[PDB]
């Protein structure tokens, strides 16, 4: 469970990303496929994007990280209760695209690193603690949900 603080200072570096939520989802997969390259295996749509240029000027990349950080943005939202956030998207990521907690360990380590290179005056060690526990409360909680889906990734 996050403090009140540690929640204000999550929000207070998302309301950051929201002023161009599509280049940090571009920085974010761009760093997360460059990381750990077995990740981008699971998007067969973005597996013709070889260079950095490539995956920048992809529209279908940009638009599925807005995707993507609009769904974490609202699930941040609810300070933890977000049990009817959460679970259309274990249902997804369990049953349809088979996505192992480890991969959500490597994409958060990307949130994390794009957030610390745009904003470092806004991300300090204390909102550091603050967006790390917050990832792991919603790591935590999809991979309970994973498991009542039969899931064991
Ligand atoms: C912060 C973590 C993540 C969030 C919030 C997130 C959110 C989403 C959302 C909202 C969708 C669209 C609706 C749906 O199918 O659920 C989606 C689709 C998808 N996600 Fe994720 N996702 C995350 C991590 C990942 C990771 C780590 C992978 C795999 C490396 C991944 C692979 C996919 C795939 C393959 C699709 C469907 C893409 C398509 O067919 O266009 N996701 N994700």
């Amino acid at each position: 469970v996050l403090s009140e603080g540690e929640w204000q200072l999550v929000l207070h570096v998302w309301a950051k990303v929201e002023a161009d939520v599509a280049g940090h989802g571009q920085d974010i997969h761009i760093r997360l496929y460059k990381s750990h390259p077995e990740t981008l295996e699971k998007h067969d749509r973005f597996k013709h994007l070889k260079t950095e240029a490539e995956m920048k000027a992809s529209e279908d990349l940009k638009k599925h990280g807005v995707t993507v950080l609009t769904a974490l943005g609202a699930i941040l939202k609810k300070k933890g209760h977000h049990e009817a956030e959460l679970k259309p998207l274990a249902q997804s990521h369990a049953t349809k695209h088979k996505i192992p907690i480890k991969y959500l360990e490597f994409e958060s380590e990307a949130i994390i690193h794009v957030l610390h290179s745009r904003h470092p005056g806004d991300f300090g060690a204390d909102a550091q603690g603050a967006m790390n526990k917050a990832l792991e409360l919603f790591r935590k909680d999809i991979a309970a949900k994973y498991k009542e889906l039969g899931y064991q990734g």
